[PDB]
């Protein structure tokens, strides 16, 4: 079952964002705070639509869609990714990962019925990732 | 008005990229219309220096995020 | 000391890359750490006209060779 | 059965020549034109006395016979010339190229009669290459600058215009049009071709990168 | 059998080249025009350099190699090319197109001879597209 | 009268060709003996610069097209 | 058996460097005179660490590099290479033509033991070449006129370094040393060579006879 | 076996060529020196390139080409020549005599495997020659 | 004396070829050794303009002969 | 048996070369009567050497060879020469023609033993066309 984030941590995270920048010590430890359970691909992305502004914003997906390819090609070269499976029939695409494959598409509540954990912590880190490379980027 | 959004001559770059975002976003246009037209206004606004930046990029910029990541990078400290 | 090297105002560029290789090969850096201390104090010294010339370079540069032939090909005749 | 060129073609074809000059790509073009058709040797003899004055036409008789020389060498050099035959009794001697042979002097029928295809567009291309080099000869590319004032798009044209009509090899302009590009036009635009974050191996790209970043002025 | 164009013509488009310029839509349908019977690489090439300039026809020799060479990985990406055959003995090289290819270079004639008129549009198209190109690139 | 034509002191080489060419062509000569006057014109008109100019030929001259190219090329350029 | 190089012509070349700088041809010959003998990877680093400063040192190890990764390219594009052998066993690896391979990081009498002397004469000739890369690098023949005062022989000595020490490829620098030398040097001497009732093929052909024919003042 | 010239003895050479020049008599002495054993087509190439300027090296190119091609004429006009054979399968041809032919071109191991002693002598003689022959031309 | 003989000022060439090949062979050299100083003394001798007309020949002169033969042809009418 | 021509002609003609110059029409006359009889070689070469000055001379001896040349390829292109014969050994050799053949050098009894009367009238015919050369050129 999905729940969602407390748009109270969500507006003192943004407002974080905002004072302090994207690049501090003190976003990045409350950014791994809000990061700390695997979270489906509609939580994060809804959580950088929120917190980031339209250019970082699109920065940012560039930058998670790049990992995820890396994560990917990774996938491909080792068949005991946490994300795939044995069988070749379980291979993750990035549909699946982006939250754009069948039964997922703006739906959290058959996203999380369909995704793996390790298909979560994966995004997550991904994701993690990118918000660090558009930081770095950004200022 | 999107298409009447200069960047001023002692603006910096990401206010008037953050600005032109803004008014395009929130406007009337397809959402399917709103990156070539950021991309495009990006060339022809952003006065002839970043101009001259943009259109001199040896890579293919295709994206406004990448766009705005390049002249951040290569932008006349001053 | 090579973290006191500065290009001088009046200096050219390619006395100050061999001033500085020479300090920066010639110290107690371990073998593996001196590209990347010499491009970083490629782009940080040598003064800000130079600074911005590599800063905006369509290329990524990512040896001490490759920024000196960037930099001697687009420098300011003068 | 032999027809003659239209006399109006001939006639707008002289004041072409007249106006334009012997080099300029469009009477080249026209020249082409009116060299589609193999042409007879009396046909192309009668068309350069119409279109060139004395002293061109002079010197075209000169080219053409060299070129035609060189046609011959090349000819016995090969027993498969189109204008050859198999047998030594086909073989084609300038008398029968230049319309000197028996039967020929002064005739067009009977030149139509006993000429090969092959050797009327022989012929044909002999003229043309003549045409070229007479008007190579009839009217300095180190001496072009690109003026204080002048745009740069001028002086591109006044640049190539004067290295590909020059004696250069067909290999070597494009390297000297660039270099001239480099050093000439100048140095606002020489700073802006050497601050080139791409390198730039062709006059085409070298000149679409300078419209583009040039000071507006 | 190759026919060449009217010097006729060719002298009033380059005359209209020369008052409305290489953009006007005078010109652009003057070009469409005289770019109605599928041309060879001579006849398209001798029509640019005479109404085109010098520095107008090195960019345009530019583009038009470069258009031909997207025409080309498009060719070699679909064996179903009217320019192609079905066999591999039949696949079009650039020496062919740009009419450098043995039997074609400065010969009309055998140029004629040996192309394809699927080879004759893709030319002209291309040809087309690198005149557009040239021409918003010249002012 | 072709045989009144001389080559004034500020005239070019091709304006004089000219003039002896059209002057000798449209006159009463037999067809034959038009290319050895021509010649001989040449040789004798033609002020005396030019006139040592084709005197002096190390190879041997047997047309006006040859002798006007030849001069063209070896011409005194003012 | 490894035999270094004295350190006596090593700072004989050393100070040749200093004076005449990189890209003089003395320099450049006594290089060669050095560069005689196939060297070991060891004799050729040690060589341009002592004679070239910091800098240039690190564009003559990129350039090197380069060279050397063109080399193996084409060494795998044949398997009869010099360096290579006839089965996949001795294929020839850059770890083993930069002297990083095993049994060769700074030992060169190891070096000298397992290299073979293909290999040697494939690293000295890509040392040469990135030695003269980053000569041309490191420090315009169409801004050269012959002064009035100037004498011919200086003019042809001047261009002729100008447009070797340049980025043309190496068959475009006699036809374009021709070319200058018939547009530029003023116009008493491109009188003299237009009016050359022999054709002149060669810049050494041109500055023979113009030495011969030239007006002594 | 290919062993090079000294580069000191050379260095001398081309600072005696610069203070006397190319006439004086202690210079043809120093070449006659440097000349005593038969070089090979890459030893006297190298010479001249270092000794003499690019001017007098190219009318030097000129002047060993002319001799060599004398040479040859002598050598078609003769079968007993010390650089042919007795069988047509030796004639030596001006690309073995310049260093043009196969397996010698940048290959002086190589061209000291394949050349003749005969060759060698011919060639020097016809260096030294050429070298005397732009001596008296140049000044 | 053959080596004080000057093509004067006024004077033709024939005229000095004849007074020099009298001179030099009514002389002390032997017979073998005529022939080449005639012809050297041409190239020095003969006041500078015949020095250069001969001196720009394309062809070699290997004769007495054909040295007068060549300046008569080219000489300067006056 | 040789003859020799009166002195006192060769006095007088010469004096006519001296007053009336070379190209008169008078001396060509009088050269045309001194040679009417097929002379040998010897005779013309001292008649040349006694009526010309010295620089004449040496263009008469230039031209007289080159159109000897040109007769001995006339003669190499027509074995039915009157100065050769029908067979391969009496092929006429310039140094028969200009008297510096075997039993002919200096002497004028061999020489007009061994010279045919074709010979001596190529010869004659030879002498007179450099004759009328050099007088054109002299003045």
């Amino acid at each position: 079952a999905w729940t969602p984030l407390e748009p109270k941590l969500i507006t003192r995270l943004a407002d974080t964002v905002r004072t302090k920048g994207l690049r501090s010590p003190i976003t990045m430890a409350e950014v791994e705070a809000l990061m700390s359970s695997p979270l489906l691909p509609h939580d994060v992305t809804n959580l950088m639509r929120v917190i980031l502004g339209p250019a970082p914003y699109a920065l940012w997906m560039d930058a998670w869609g790049v990992q995820l390819q890396t994560v990917i090609a990774a996938a491909t070269r080792d068949p005991r990714h946490p994300a795939n499976g044995q069988g070749r029939g379980e291979r993750t695409n990035l549909n699946r990962l982006k939250g754009l494959a069948d039964g997922m598409v703006g739906n959290p509540q058959g996203q999380a019925a369909l995704l793996r954990p390790g298909e979560l912590v994966a995004i997550t880190a991904s994701a993690l990732q990118a918000f660090r490379e558009v930081a770095r980027l950004a200022e």
